[PDB]
């Protein structure tokens, strides 16, 4: 799902092409909305395990105290809400690729257990002493500055240096050249399908604005802007009056 031929993204693609056949852990950083899960899936797709599962553990979408349960599973009655026995994400990912997305959300106690798991594939369901293991290739991602998280004592140093093997620093959208308008056009077609519309072009002022705007929310912000336009309007072309706040006003400062 990567779109873009820009110089810094072609450097990302070279990393992916050369590292994907390895089982080496890839560690992805970049600003919010830069495509870290798309990048992770592209590593999976380029790897020999492309036809096996690609599982993303989205830590910022799981209640913090339940990430362990979601990752490792749990036996019935392990804790107050453990109504059923649960299969962990690690079992879903066996023989495939496991993305630990936004893993700096994990609390220090979970990080201590993760340290075992990433070395051997060994884990226990919450509530149980029984050990199992799985075969997974890791990809990690965070929006945080990992070295700052380690310095402030929020992320384990031993864990970081065993995960941080092949780094990818995704470029922010504002540094991606022709990619902004390439992604915008692809989103215009996708959102047109989603809304039952037919947008395909941008006027010249919109092209200029989108190319120069700093996109502090990166590709998610661009997705939200295109969705806003296609939901609210019906045209073949995006016009400057359609661009939502605060794009124009922030660019003016
Ligand atoms: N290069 C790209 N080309 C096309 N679509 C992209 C690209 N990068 C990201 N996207 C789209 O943007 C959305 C966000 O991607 P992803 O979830 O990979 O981002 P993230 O960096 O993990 O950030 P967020 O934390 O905002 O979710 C997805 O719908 C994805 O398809």
């Amino acid at each position: 799902g990567f779109i873009g031929n820009s110089l810094p993204m072609q450097a990302v693609y070279r990393v992916i092409e050369s590292a994907a056949s390895s089982k080496a852990t890839v560690f992805i950083t970049g600003e919010s909305g830069t495509g870290k899960e798309v990048c992770a899936e592209a590593i999976h797709a380029a790897s020999p395990r492309h036809d096996k599962p690609f599982i993303a553990l989205n830590c910022a979408a799981i209640p913090k105290d339940l990430i362990e349960s979601e990752l490792f599973g749990h036996v019935k009655g392990a804790f107050t809400g453990a109504s059923t026995e649960r299969q962990g994400a690690v079992e879903m990912a066996h023989n495939g690729t496991l993305m630990l997305d936004e893993l700096c959300e994990m609390d220090l106690d979970l990080q201590s257990k993760l340290l075992r798991f990433i070395q051997t594939g060994t884990y226990q369901k919450v509530g149980s002493s029984k050990m199992s293991s799985v075969d997974v290739r890791f990809v990690c991602a965070t929006n945080r500055n990992p070295w700052e998280e380690v310095q402030e004592g929020r992320f384990r140093e031993d864990l970081y240096y065993r995960l941080h093997v092949i780094p990818i620093s995704l470029p922010p959208l504002r540094e991606r050249g022709g990619d902004i308008i390439e992604i915008a056009h692809a989103l215009l077609g996708l959102m047109s399908l989603e809304e039952g519309k037919s947008f395909s072009r941008f006027s010249e002022p919109v092209l200029r604005l989108f190319e120069s705007y700093s996109w502090p929310g990166n590709v998610r912000e661009l997705q939200n802007v295109i969705r806003n336009i296609v939901v609210l309007n019906t045209d073949d072309e995006v016009k400057l009056e359609m661009v939502p706040p605060p794009i124009l006003e922030h660019h003016h400062h």
